[PDB]
């Protein structure tokens, strides 16, 4: 198992047609997962499944610039289940990050940080056992 939090360098940043695949298992009684695509200290794309926000499960997405969070984008479709193995695929497209979970499209997140070649880290954090984190070009 990989250490969590996990730092996956993305050399030279991201580019359209780059596919990032995260395989893991959600812990029992999970509270949160986070993927953080970072441009230095900024978070270009934060993808944050919350298992218990006011007793509801929701995905919160946002960007952090100069240490300030922006407007949240929320997805109530929630494909993660405590205790179960998952696959997150993040496909970089020209205008957005496209996220599929367990081979089913979940959401798109329009690029707010525009210097894709500077988004050169993926952090993976939260209540998972992490099996693999990798990328490839499609
Ligand atoms: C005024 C105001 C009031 C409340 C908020 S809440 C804020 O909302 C953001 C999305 O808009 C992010 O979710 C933030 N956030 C979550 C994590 C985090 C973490 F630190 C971890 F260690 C793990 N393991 C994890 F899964 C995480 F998600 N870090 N920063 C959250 O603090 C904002 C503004």
């Amino acid at each position: 198992p990989l250490i969590v939090p996990y730092n996956l360098p993305l050399p030279g940043g991201v580019v359209p047609r780059m596919l990032i695949t995260i395989l893991g298992t959600v812990k029992p009684n999970a509270n949160r997962i986070a993927l953080d695509f970072q441009r230095g200290n900024d978070v270009a794309f934060h993808f944050n499944p919350r298992f218990n926000e006011n007793n509801r499960r929701v995905i919160v997405c946002n960007t952090k610039l100069d240490n300030n969070w922006g407007r949240e984008e929320r997805q109530s479709v929630f494909p993660f289940e405590s205790g179960k193995p998952f696959k997150i695929q993040v496909l970089v497209e020209p205008d957005h990050f496209k996220v599929a979970v367990n081979d089913a499209h979940l959401l798109q997140y329009n690029h707010r940080v525009k210097k894709l070649n500077e988004i050169s880290k993926l952090g993976i954090s939260g209540d998972i056992d992490l099996t693999s984190a990798s990328y490839t070009m499609i």
